[PDB]
């Protein structure tokens, strides 16, 4: 059998760029919990002993930006200078242009309102896992989530919040469909305390992290493991390693599979097409595959500022479609409402009080079963069987 | 003929995120001009009346970070609050951890040194344009470059630095190769002064910008034009619109085509595999197509921190290869040196004094003919003809 190697990575919730995504979305969630119509463009950056929140917010909400920063950092585990940031003592620069909504005198609706910006977004799905995501991405991501889990539940209390994971999968191409054969290489680089030995780290990573996450059918005697290959990782988080919102957009989506239109998600209210548009095209690609039309699907949408209807839509099934891609395009266009105001309503994205967006801001926006991930709910599609 | 629509965008050099990429790379260039061995991880952010440079630099160079910020902003055209940032008067926060190199007492080499980080990178090429780039990306990008050109040479002196462009191309798929048929939709949203009328903007955009850039063979009576569709754009740049380094990574690469591994380029010295690795795989994909092995090619490489050899390589020719992809993979692996220390040397990336990286930081890292873009020089590949 002819195979090829495809790699995806993940970063842990303590990585300084991901920290910024989480802070940005914790701010967004706080705004929406009080004011579903909040306009939010909240950017975060961080470096040694400092977090700055910036950007623009128009809201009726009363939000303690500094407290959200500190609470978000503390819950991730940044409780001291030694672990890479002291949530209680670090500098927090609050640099947001805060506005209340416009006051106007006079006597646009979701059906007619134009996009708030131009741009393009892609959705992807593949039948190679039950959540219709690429296995290389799923496994890298799940290793990261597992590192967080065993640190917070005390199973591996030697762990610290920062770290990275990476999985190389050996694939076969079946008529355009991606068929995972085996895991070729697993890499973990995790932050840890100054007492645990290299031997304890390697044994615990194998037994508490890799073994539970990676199906045994994909592991064999030849699988390569790189476990903290560069040696010690005691220093982490923002300490000596600046972070910014929107610097993990491939980890947030499909891990190199599919495509990306460039726009980050975190800190953006769900009227913004970079977020709602990307979520709708995930729902569309996932629905094409789940309804049986194809084994794999890529969907693009694009917008112009001030225009409600998309400028373009395509569908590509990588030759796996059971009906022509032009027919799948017609069905997608008829079944999905790509108008900006309508996307936000149909995915129930303004609904407050469930911490929805902070949940998205680590360990991927796609492939998760939580009911707040409304874009993961398949839409039933009618299709003229071949 | 069966066609589909594919969209790519661009932003102008005055867009606040792109401003940050340019500042970050102007800092990098200044470091390398004096000290080719500089370690640079320079991040920039901006908001109304402020730029902050941050991150980490180890260098022997003496660099006036604030002066580089102001010079970079001024040359782009940010000369007043009215045009979106006053380069001479705005706040510049210098927040870099500056170090000199380690002082050590004792009696690694490029061949043996490990990658500085993990991650994966993709290269792409396509025979649909002479520079072996996707037409949707090339045209969006060239419209942006043209807007800058006619503003700076006074042809359209009403222009201001910020703006965005977007092109939808109608394509045909010929045996996996992408064949552009026509331009379906052109969008331009440009910043401008308070005197020019909407009619003058639309006429000058058509005649001075669109007509010279887009080959007439791709334009017809049905092509849709959206010219400043949301109305006036007098306010721009950082004014009310926060920017950050590394938020335009799809514009920096392939416009939705190919793939992306996630890592930004700007502000990173060329020992960093996110930059050198991505540049080498562009050279490899371009070389596969230019040597006649394929019409289209995608190449991935991946790395582990502390390991010199890549963890994985793949090649995909989208069924356009004239020899099997496994044979093209063998040729690429034999012909290219993917070791981090060697990539930097073979692409001559430390060479100082030519403003190389600032040139990359607007209007795309790929598809340009300038001799400093060493990764655009095709390597001759020997291949066992079919
Ligand atoms: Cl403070
Ligand atoms: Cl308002
Ligand atoms: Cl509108
Ligand atoms: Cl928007
Ligand atoms: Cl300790
Ligand atoms: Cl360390
Ligand atoms: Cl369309
Ligand atoms: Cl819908
Ligand atoms: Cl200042
Ligand atoms: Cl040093
Ligand atoms: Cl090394
Ligand atoms: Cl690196
Ligand atoms: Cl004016
Ligand atoms: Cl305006
Ligand atoms: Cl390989
Ligand atoms: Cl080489
Ligand atoms: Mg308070
Ligand atoms: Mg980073
Ligand atoms: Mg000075
Ligand atoms: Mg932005």
């Amino acid at each position: 059998m002819e195979t090829f190697l495809f790699t995806s990575e993940s970063v842990n919730e303590g990585h300084p760029d991901k920290l910024c995504d989480q802070i940005s979305d914790a701010v967004l969630d706080a705004c929406l919990e009080q004011d579903p119509d909040s306009k939010v463009a909240c950017e975060t950056c961080t470096k040694t002993n400092m977090v700055m929140v910036f950007g623009e917010i128009t809201t009726k909400a009363t939000v303690d930006y500094e407290k959200i920063v500190r609470d978000t950092c503390r819950a991730i585990g940044f409780v001291s200078d030694d672990v890479g940031l002291d949530a209680d003592k670090c500098k927090v620069l609050v640099n947001i242009e805060q506005q209340s909504p416009d006051i106007a005198q006079g006597v646009k609706c979701p059906e007619e309102i134009g996009a708030g910006d131009q741009g393009h977004m892609f959705g992807y799905a593949t039948d190679e896992t039950p959540e219709l995501m690429p296995l290389s991405h799923v496994l890298a991501t799940k290793l990261g989530a597992r590192l967080t889990e065993v640190r917070k539940n005390g199973t591996c209390a030697w762990l610290r919040p920062d770290g990275k994971t990476q999985v190389t999968v050996e694939y076969y191409n079946d008529k355009g469909a991606m068929v995972p054969i085996r895991v070729h290489t697993v890499l973990i680089s995790t932050q840890h305390d100054e007492t645990v030995t290299n031997d304890e780290i390697a044994r615990d990573l194998k037994e508490h992290v890799i073994k539970p996450v990676i199906p045994e059918k994909y592991l064999d005697e030849k699988t390569i493991f790189h476990l903290n290959p560069s040696g010690r990782f005691v220093i982490g988080g923002p300490h000596g390693d600046a972070g910014l919102t929107g610097r993990k957009i491939i980890i947030d989506t499909y891990g190199g599979w599919g495509a990306h239109g460039g726009g980050a998600f975190s800190g953006k209210d769900p009227t913004k097409v970079d977020r709602s548009g990307a979520y709708i095209v995930r729902q569309a690609a996932k629905s094409v595959v789940a309804n049986g039309m194809a084994r794999r699907a890529l969907v693009q949408v694009s917008y112009a500022i001030g225009v409600p209807e998309p400028l373009s839509v395509f569908v590509d099934t990588y030759e796996t479609g059971l009906i022509p891609d032009k027919e799948i395009l017609k069905i997608v266009k008829e079944s999905f409402d790509f108008r900006p105001g309508m996307m936000t309503i149909n995915l129930d994205l303004k609904r407050g009080g469930n911490g929805r967006f902070l949940k998205t801001a680590a360990y991927g926006h796609f492939g998760r079963d939580d009911p707040d991930f409304t874009w993961e709910v398949v839409k039933p599609l009618k299709w003229d069987k071949p």
